[PDB]
């Protein structure tokens, strides 16, 4: 039912603690929080690509469902991660030591990132 779609972020919880625990400068977050990022999901034969645009930068990625693929970080470091779907509105993806759960709906897309007791949730609407 749910396969590929355009979604736009409208709100996020927690910033300062999330970035601090990672390595993102508060300067960049402030500018990004006031800007509604963009999210585009491309579904092509089990191969789903995730695209995120920030201000004037476009980020494109590729991953295979039920298969561990190597993705680069914002620092250029190569990390291994396995993304798998659980079915309807439920998908389980874990990398290194962080738990990421994304709920897939035919109208809204929510992402859950937990690191160091920090809760990061992205709310996006269908467009
Ligand atoms: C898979 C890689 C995803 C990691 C990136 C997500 C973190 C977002 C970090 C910064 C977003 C803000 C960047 C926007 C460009 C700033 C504009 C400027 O250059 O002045
Ligand atoms: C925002 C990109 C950075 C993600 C960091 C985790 C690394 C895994 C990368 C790709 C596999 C994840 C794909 C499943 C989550 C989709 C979330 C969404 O639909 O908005």
């Amino acid at each position: 039912m749910n396969f590929s779609g355009k979604y736009q972020v409208q709100s996020q919880e927690n910033f300062e603690p999330f970035m601090k625990a990672m390595g993102l400068p508060e300067d960049l977050i402030q500018k990004g929080k006031d800007i509604k990022g963009v999210s585009e999901i491309v579904h092509e034969g089990k191969k789903v690509k995730l695209t995120i645009t920030y201000g004037s930068k476009v980020i494109h990625n590729e991953f295979t469902l039920g298969e561990e693929c190597e993705l680069e970080t914002m620092t250029g470091e190569k990390v291994k991660a396995v993304v798998k779907m659980e079915g309807d509105n439920k998908m389980v993806t874990t990398f290194k030591g962080i738990k990421s759960v994304t709920e897939f709906n035919g109208d809204t897309i929510t992402n859950t990132m937990t690191l160091g007791d920090i809760v990061y949730k992205r709310v996006s609407k269908r467009i």
